[PDB]
């Protein structure tokens, strides 16, 4: 037998950092969960019990905190690139670092109409994520994403004209509820190294904001023919607005809300045009994916 | 042996209801999870296999949907009272109904500065809850709550002056992070029945809004001496603002964020006044509770 | 306003302890999650910011580890009683301690037919729990439980003869699936203090074993008329087998598995006597409770 | 823009099936959660709102139940292959089906020493999984796995001899706790189609059993130099025992249990040779992966 692939590191490293403005007294907090996995010339730790090649996962943990102390943690695309580059430069036998960061929301509180200097609220479990792969001699590949953005529209979704055969019971509809948890990922063109990532720093937050805005507006305004058709419209717009993105991927569950026929009870009318009360279904769910790139 | 207590019913009943304004085209959605448990002269279903006394839990499920079809589902204090009253009036041998409702957030989307007529976002897993106990001949007891409101302040929390003995290692501090998930419950004076609940309908939403506002403002503005001291200030204010509340209960975890000493690495300074990077602790956590009533 | 009730302490304290037999080389591990909440003359920490009355929750955490170091951690009824008694005896102004322990399974591995000396498997998320309330001058109240015991029987469950009215759609049945997650609690007679708890130590493990065995055998062998009727049979037997128990409480969800009518597809027969494929329902679920005591 | 990749289908489809032996009265249950995602000539549903190419996800759901009715659901490698083949053969424009099955444990109860005919227990959340990719003209690729197998050994794990530099604080050790949740995947050689999968049916259960046995025995008996070294020993043995496997992949968290220094309290000794009470750490955790193949 032979080792075909190997990677190891530290997962679930929670990190908080505060920035304090001395002039204004305003504080800003960042909280993330970080995973770092390394690859390189480490096969002998597996095959020969040779620990000499292992940067201990505990040391990887220390490195994450030290790196956060000495560098900006925002945008996460930059922090992840700094962190991955550290490992491939510091250790001769480590040739790739894979950094995943999940950013948690701490949104500044408004008290009596004004922004509070040091108090924050978690408004939703929506996350902003990055996956950064730093590979020696092959540059830096960054995939940015938002996830856990849960939305619902109560009308202006349709689904008709699909294939009907002996396995089909679903009725065509011209008016249904559409609800989903949005997972959207935009993949950046390869960067040559950290200097190039630094050169594009302002584009990261702006592109996240664009992706989020296009997602919400398209969802709200599209008279949706299907999840497929609506998601493609989102992806097309993001690609149009940022030239440095190569592909956009969406993964959307279709979280079903079923009509409840109550006609058995005193002829009560609660279907079609009369539908007011619905039963949200926890499972199963549709799952629709697409990756959109450039012609 | 004898049956000392018994209750049974349906849990985890998900319900969605849409309201459609014909004039304006505006739609408003409500989504809840409902539990209804009944008590009464039902001992023989347990002791003698006498199912004749059982209102099937499936029928309880049907009743929840029918009731939501025929009645307002907001405020949840009212809906829960209607639902509980139904069971004690309809069935001679059922003498108490216990209704728990969890309300999920569907907040209207703002697109391009304006409120969208039929699109919604789940902004946070914060819930608004009610527990309604409808007991034949003893009226209606309602406990209203908010839960899952997660907040953090990065300074203006202290903790010193506590008992020190041979079990104590904690250092006194004049500046720490304070973060919690707020669970707050206000208990209404007993209502004589549904007519009385109806008479107070406007107070329910207003008191929820007050409770939330007092919680956020007090948390943000108090230079906190302890979780104990800050929570008492919250409770005192809520009681002052609504005469029909008898008690307020808070249950607050203290979600610890630890300093990280980095001095072992190149004398890096990251403690006390120099603390910038912290380690959020998943467990253990402080848990602090208090029930405040009137003198 | 006044403080009507208050308790505070440390939750989610994970503890592991190993016992090593020097003669045999056999090791035995215990893992628990512990919560300790204190009550007493502590109102002024809430009302006056007087921290002098607060045993810091961090110190409570230290005390749990020290107590586990110096005492047996099994049976958990004993450990919880030692731990609660410590707080009321050590601190003059603390008058009640409430200790909750969840015990996690680490079952010795069998390798090649023999028990391994130091390797363990988590066979299921079933837990054994205790709640111990130690109240100065009122002794020690212990509630022991098992929870998360998930079972299913594929036949020999019936449900017919229930109330039918205009809210009823459920069909009577003489053969259904019954599946539940068992939560069973037995409440001990009050103990005068630690000496009395010590005197009954062997009864704790034996009664847990009895409760578990009676639950499984009754579930498997009863031709169940309802969840109500089967659960009562369990409780009756436990009370008969241990005189020192005052009450037994069961809380059982009815986890529904629905028939799937496939007759629309080529007349396929999959209902009643022909039912082979079913759809497990995640929600809603029946919830049935009863507390059984002595005549 | 262009569609670069697309797949869609139904996730989280819960399925239960019972087999009833008429001669013996013995019943056997199977419960699974199934996901099926399709690919093919479906781009126009995304780009042109052309639903004519869409096999509705609801129909995919129906197909799963019908297929379970008409075919064995065990071993899951076979069921997944039947299910995936159905879609590529039935629909001309569908060219790949991706089937994921999670099998849940329902283990026959032993009552009074004998196996019960129709009662089952969920002994642990360990799962047996398959991923089956059926691709038109390219055969059937099957990855089988076990996951959620949680184990701990209290001694006979070491970790010393790792790289030490200015980022390192971890002390070398010759005796520690090792605990993990095992995720192990074996990838079968490509099969030409369903006839070939059928020809190997007995190997599926036998190889799962082997993988599980080798995992448990190696974990228990290895005097572990590292997670890396122990996991490689597992993989090597599985490959040796089944020629039709091409690669074995393990992904193992290192779930840390920390010593607790209690020496500050009355000189209490609880470290090194005196360590009895430990603090399980929920996070962070090491994560160690390797894929082993044939020379
Ligand atoms: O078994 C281990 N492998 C590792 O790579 C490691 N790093 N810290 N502790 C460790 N233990
Ligand atoms: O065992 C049952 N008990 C009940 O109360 C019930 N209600 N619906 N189905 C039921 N099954
Ligand atoms: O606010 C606090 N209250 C407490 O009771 C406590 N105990 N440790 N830290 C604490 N912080
Ligand atoms: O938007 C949808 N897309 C689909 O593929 C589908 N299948 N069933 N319902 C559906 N809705
Ligand atoms: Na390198
Ligand atoms: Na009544
Ligand atoms: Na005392
Ligand atoms: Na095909």
């Amino acid at each position: 037998s032979a080792v075909k692939a190997a990677r190891y590191g530290k997962d679930n490293v929670r990190v908080y950092k505060v920035h304090k403005d001395e002039k204004t007294g305003v504080q800003t907090v960042y909280e993330m969960t970080v995973c770092v996995l390394l690859e390189g010339e480490i096969e002998t730790s597996y095959t020969k019990a040779d620990n000499s090649v292992i940067v201990a996962t505990d040391s990887i943990k220390n490195t994450i905190y030290i790196t956060a102390k000495q560098n900006p943690v925002t945008p996460p695309e930059l922090f992840g690139s700094i962190l991955g580059t550290h490992f491939i430069e510091k250790y001769n036998h480590i040739h790739a670092a894979h950094v995943n960061i999940v950013c948690h929301r701490w949104t500044r509180m408004d008290i009596d109409g004004k922004p509070h200097p040091h108090s924050f609220i978690r408004d939703s479990e929506e996350k902003r994520n990055v996956q950064v792969d730093v590979v020696e001699g092959k540059g830096i590949d960054i995939k940015s994403s938002l996830s856990g953005l849960t939305v619902l529209k109560s009308t202006n979704s349709q689904f008709w004209g699909f294939l009907r055969d002996e396995y089909t019971t679903l009725k065509e509809t011209w008016d249904r509820i559409l609800s989903t948890d949005v997972d959207a990922t935009w993949q950046w063109k390869n960067f040559s190294g950290l200097q190039e990532v630094r050169s594009h720093v302002p584009k990261f937050d702006a592109t996240w904001a664009t992706a989020r805005e296009v997602t919400l507006k398209t969802f709200a305004e599209d008279n949706s023919a299907s999840v497929q058709a609506t998601m493609y419209k989102m992806a097309e717009q993001i690609l149009a607005r940022q030239q440095l993105i190569e592909t956009v991927e969406y993964s959307l569950p279709n979280k079903h809300y079923f009509e409840i026929d109550l006609s058995w009870h005193k002829g009560l009318q609660n279907t079609g045009k009369n539908a007011e009360v619905f039963a949200p279904q926890s499972d199963p769910n549709g799952l629709i994916k697409c990756t959109v790139g450039r012609s």
